[PDB]
């Protein structure tokens, strides 16, 4: 029987990894792409779909699923993977973000933030108390995204408040004895875009000790350049060990960057979001099925893509669907887009396997913005 | 190699029968349901699923299809088999319904149809040639489903003139070599209510010659009642060894009483349109999956049912996938509802085999409509 947690690293070059991490509900393989929930379902796929593109793990949506059907319920129901009928791991954001991102109106304080739902709590306490409601296999420890840009001050003050959260969300989790022998708890690096918060918040969780690392408060406006300046001191501040997590990352380009940087694991909501909006990825870059040089267009999305969506439908068909507003547009376009970003993820674990991930990087990145 | 058009009769009741039709694209078990698309899509299911529910045919929209993509488009791209993946199969219907029922501003005359589209003609050789072009294998003839309540003499003139335009159909089909050979033609009666002109209508057809003979101008308003009051009468003046299609009926109770009075085929959107607001159809009659009472329900749609969504998900779920709009809520509503129309026909079929069709029809109803 598998672990509750292992990391495992196979094969290096450079700062990029691959490798494995066990637990009770399976193997994830790293680097990873973990497509993103929306209400206790990734959008228009069956689970065993979602399975067929290669995911390992996903994530559920813990600010959607407190306020609808709530954690209670779903726990009564047996748990999200039960509710759901995705039998693998699921990793759980904390809330906060979304919280500070959706919310209508927010009041912080050190306690938690209170919100109104389009009035709830959520505190450390209550967050890792709803991660295990879910069943979550893979806990986020609470803390607070700063918003871009930010001060030094307002960027120290928020990490301080964060390194407090962490280790209240430690505490509750080890609380818990079916979580914690059961689930995994990860800690969240801070700072905004300052390399001596980014080291304070990471001495921090690694004198808390937790069982992964996120990078937080990237991908929240700064743009590529200065996200791969901050990666580039923050990443090798984190447990090397252990595995490193890029939040709300991102277009393809965007995770190979990571990935010469040290990231381990990705989530997004770009290929399932995008796709009901038309954008289809490829190899020679996103396309936009909705455009007209498509209507007659009989290859499939990509070339080379692997999918069944490529295997049996034509461009010209998908832009139909989706120009139509049909929910089989939807279901097409997500799958493929799921499935390109696996088999991305593919592509960069058998490179640095082998070696010649720069190489792969390189090539990549000619070919997509050709 | 199966022949171009071949009806059997395999085992009677009463006025029902049960048997197959073979076409060059497979075998149509009958009494059959044939599922509804959209627009080159039975709604929220891919093709395999779409079969994995016991369907042998679906319908095309013939309508919607005309106008987008267009049919000369989809002939471009290699028929409407090829461009949506469904190999088996298709009926078309001729258009001149739904243009009755959804075009903004219509202009009827001797020689078809002119109307807005929400400005195109719509003549019964155009209705071949446009099914021809989407490559149909059950092609219906060009009629005009007279509006209920009818006046005799508007009944009557409205009818003579759809047997005038089933006369020019035929002559539409037969001239095209690759459509006389590969394709199978339905007429349809009409005459309203009125007994003396379902009998004119189904004279006047048989006259021509038809593969098939539909009872069209029903589901238009009567109710149940007045409908099998009409099939009584209608039904046995159609040719006994050809196929009686039933035009878009219907509830499953319909479906039960028109086989008991001679119908082999249906087809109706009300198990795909109904279950993405909610209706699930359940041995026990249909239930509103969004009602509260099942927030909490683990039992499946429905406790017999052999569809994969009664497999795998519960009440709870599905209940909450449709409160909160997902569009994994459709997928799965719509194939229970499917399925269990198939399953429903499975029972027919099986039941006039073995003699028993009158007892399965009475305690079908007990227990439907308890
Ligand atoms: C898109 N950019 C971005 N996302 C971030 C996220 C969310 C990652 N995606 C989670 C899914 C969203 C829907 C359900 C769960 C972040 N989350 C936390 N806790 N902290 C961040 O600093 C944090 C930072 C992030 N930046
Ligand atoms: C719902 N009631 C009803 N439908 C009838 C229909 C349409 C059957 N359903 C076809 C699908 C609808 C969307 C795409 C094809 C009828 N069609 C014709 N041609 N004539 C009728 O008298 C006729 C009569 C009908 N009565
Ligand atoms: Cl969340
Ligand atoms: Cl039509
Ligand atoms: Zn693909
Ligand atoms: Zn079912």
């Amino acid at each position: 029987d598998r672990p509750r947690f292992s990391f495992s690293i196979a094969a290096r070059e450079g700062k990029a990894r691959t490798g494995t991490i066990e637990m009770k509900r399976g193997v994830i393989r790293t680097p990873a792409f973990m497509p993103v929930g929306t209400a206790a379902t990734v959008k228009a796929l069956k689970p065993e779909t979602v399975r067929a593109t290669g995911a390992d793990i996903i994530l559920g949506n813990t600010y959607h699923l407190m306020l609808r059907p709530g954690a209670e319920r779903i726990a009564k129901l047996g748990g999200l993977h039960s509710f759901m009928g995705w039998d693998r791991p699921i990793l759980t954001d904390s809330g906060g973000y979304q919280v500070m991102s959706l919310s209508s109106l927010t009041k912080q304080s050190e306690e938690g933030v209170t919100f109104k739902s389009h009035r709830h709590m959520l505190s450390p306490e209550r967050s890792i108390e709803i991660q295990h409601l879910l069943g979550s296999d893979i806990v986020m420890a609470f803390d607070e995204c700063t918003p871009y840009p930010a001060t030094p001050s307002r960027a120290a003050s928020s990490m301080e408040r964060s390194m407090r959260w962490a280790k209240r969300s430690r505490d509750a989790f080890d609380s818990r004895k079916e979580q914690a022998e059961n689930a995994a708890l990860f800690g969240i690096q801070q700072g905004s875009v300052f390399e001596n918060l980014r080291q304070q918040s990471a001495d921090a969780l690694a004198e808390i000790g937790f069982d992964g690392y996120a990078v937080g408060g990237l991908a929240v406006g700064e743009g590529q350049d200065e996200m791969f300046r901050v990666l580039d001191f923050s990443v090798p501040m984190l447990p090397d060990d252990k595995p490193h997590y890029l939040m709300g990352v991102g277009k393809p380009d965007d995770i190979v960057g990571a990935v010469e940087r040290g990231i381990d694991m990705f989530d997004c909501v770009l290929p399932t979001r995008s796709g009901r909006n038309g954008q289809a990825f490829t190899w020679d870059g996103p396309i936009n099925i909705r455009n007209a040089r498509f209507s007659e267009d009989l290859k499939p999305l990509d070339s080379e893509c692997h999918c069944a969506v490529c295997q049996k439908w034509s461009r010209a068909y998908i832009h139909h669907l989706i120009r139509a507003g049909e929910i089989l547009g939807a279901m097409l376009m997500t799958e493929h887009n799921i499935a390109f970003y696996q088999q991305l993820m593919q592509k960069i674990r058998d490179s640095i396997s082998e070696g010649r991930f720069s190489q792969f990087a390189q090539d990549f990145r000619a070919r997509y913005f050709a």
